[PDB]
């Protein structure tokens, strides 16, 4: 029907966690120039121990074995004008999250898991040129949660990939969708054992040596050799990236607060957490105060472009489709919609 159709990479040294080959799903539109990637999220592991518990668990997230053949386009994936009215008719591509490393592994493995999340990207825009990228006009590399964070840390590269391969004229651009953390204070310390409740700062240490993971040159030069981890944080990459970039980011992400050992029941607030989670969202809202394409609405919730509600949210009257047509159109209607409202759900329109 509209569905992507799944698509295994040619060259098979570039693979999931587990081996098997990584791949992607893409639907073509003759008649647009326009490409839409996006990259999928789902935390992470940053040992042997829980990345062997992880494939017990979550094996979709490690491996390709079990990945349909088709899928279904949702949100700024879907091609029904109702549920995306401005990009309907873009070509549509889906990459999975087989390497469990921030979209950042590189190099290869030697014997227990393989970690190529910068390779797969690489590989995959490789093969897209065969199929229709060459004659495009913007490629949006795009993502969610973890694939969020994947776009900071890829965008760039892509678009030097493009340029080395002779195509400067396809304008790379990134949209990050709750990838946008902070390396804080949790409420409640823990010890760094299980990957859900390690704080940030020493999850990213960890993993970065695991993954063999890279970082965006320009940020690297501005932090001591031994501390990319600093790279894998919003607010200290964005000043050194050069494609444009909107951000997307619930002010109380559901996620940052499980970092931070903050567990919501159906109980109510005590004060102090009140006070933390409210503390939270101010420090992220300082951090975009010069980010110019920004969406940031004052919600407790994870995620949202690839959901098919998207098109509800809305920020001072305007809606997050509206706001990225206003920022596709000044590239070429604010794009600065951040919540002034400080509690959470004090916008009308926050998901449920
Ligand atoms: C600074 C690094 C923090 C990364 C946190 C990633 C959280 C995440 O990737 O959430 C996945 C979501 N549950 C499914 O898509
Ligand atoms: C295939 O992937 C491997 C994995 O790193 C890489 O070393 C090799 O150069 C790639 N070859 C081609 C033709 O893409």
């Amino acid at each position: 029907n509209e569905d992507l159709r799944l698509h295994l990479l040619l060259n098979t040294s570039v693979t999931c966690n587990d081996g098997s080959p990584a791949g992607y799903y893409l639907k073509e539109s003759r008649g647009s120039r326009r490409w839409l990637l996006f990259l999928e999220g789902g935390w992470y592991c940053f040992n042997r121990e829980n990345c062997d518990s992880r494939y017990d668990t979550m094996r979709r997230l490690m491996s390709s074995r079990d990945w349909p053949r088709t899928r279904t386009g949702t949100g700024i994936l879907s091609s029904q004008p109702e549920e995306n009215p401005y990009w309907w008719n873009a070509n549509m591509v889906f990459i999975p999250y087989c390497s469990s490393d921030v979209w950042s592994g590189a190099s290869s493995k030697s014997e227990e898991y393989a970690f190529m999340g910068a390779l797969i990207i690489q590989e995959v825009v490789r093969e897209l040129l065969g199929r229709g990228l060459s004659g495009a006009k913007v490629l949006l590399l795009a993502g969610s949660a973890a694939g969020g964070t994947g776009v900071l840390l890829n965008v760039d590269r892509v678009a030097e990939q493009l340029e080395k391969l002779g195509y400067p004229a396809i304008q790379v651009r990134g949209l990050a969708d709750s990838g946008w953390f902070l390396d804080n204070k949790q409420y409640r310390h823990t010890d760094c054992v299980d990957t859900i409740t390690c704080a940030p700062t020493e999850a990213i240490r960890r993993g970065i040596r695991y993954w063999n993971g890279v970082v965006p040159e320009r940020c690297r030069r501005q932090f001591q050799e031994g501390e990319e981890w600093n790279c894998f944080f919003g607010y200290k990459v964005y000043p050194t990236l050069r494609s444009p970039v909107f951000v997307v980011q619930w002010l109380f992400d559901e996620a940052q607060l499980t970092v931070d050992n903050v567990h919501l029941t159906g109980q109510p607030v005590q004060e102090g957490l009140r006070l933390y989670i409210q503390n939270l969202g101010r420090e992220l809202r300082h951090t975009l105060k010069d980010v110019p394409a920004s969406f940031a609405p004052a919600c407790l919730s994870h995620e949202i472009i690839i959901r098919s509600h998207w098109t509800d949210v809305q920020v001072k009257g305007t809606s997050l489709p509206r706001a990225l047509h206003c920022w596709d159109r000044s590239l070429h209607c604010p794009v600065h919609l951040v919540d002034s409202c400080p509690w959470p759900h004090c916008n009308p329109s926050c998901p449920t």
